[PDB]
């Protein structure tokens, strides 16, 4: 029977763009820009995490979870672990163009898992990096939507990718 061996509670993942597949270590994701897999798992308050490992490919960027998305990734919010910049950051996309939200600047690796865990609920957004809290932020735009996975310039790895609501 088919089994996959990336884990998650989630289905439905639509490519947008970029290379996704699903390897022996999770999903993985690849592009020079951004790029973005959606589930058609949706919501509005929840607790969503995953596992991120950016790999040596591409530009050696980042790894994001991406939520409260359209169905084309053109809108929604996204938390990452960023090697190139050092950093987590929290931002938005509206209509196709990114703005930061907030950020946590400390050294961020490549071949090394990260857990990354983010707490949406209500206009308020908890993030946290291997379960210590990094970002604590209030945004009021997007209120509802798709969860899914974005790479930025990099190859990267997500695994056991969970939505709580
Ligand atoms: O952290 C990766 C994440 O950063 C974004 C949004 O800040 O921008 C990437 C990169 O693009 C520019 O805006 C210009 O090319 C730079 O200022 C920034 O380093 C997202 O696009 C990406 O997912
Ligand atoms: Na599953
Ligand atoms: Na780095």
């Amino acid at each position: 029977h088919m089994t996959t061996p990336f884990m998650s509670n989630m289905t439905g993942w639509t490519t947008v763009n970029g290379t996704w597949a699903d390897t022996i270590e999770g999903k993985q994701g690849r592009s020079d820009g951004d790029s973005f897999i959606l589930s058609s798992a949706s919501g509005s308050d929840f607790t969503y995490e995953s596992d991120i490992t950016i790999k040596d490919g591409n530009g050696r960027g980042a790894g994001a979870l991406m939520f409260r998305s359209d169905k084309d990734a053109k809108n929604g919010y996204l938390a990452n672990v960023d090697a190139k910049h050092d950093l987590v950051k929290f931002f938005k996309f509206e209509n196709g163009a990114a703005s930061v939200i907030a950020e946590y600047k400390t050294p961020i690796d490549v071949n090394k898992k990260y857990h990354l865990k983010t707490e949406a609920e209500g206009d308020r957004f908890k993030i946290y990096l291997d379960d210590r809290l990094v970002i604590d932020a209030h945004d009021s735009v997007f209120s509802e939507g798709q969860f899914g996975l974005n790479v930025w310039d990099a190859t990267a790895v997500f695994q056991n990718v969970t939505k709580e609501s």
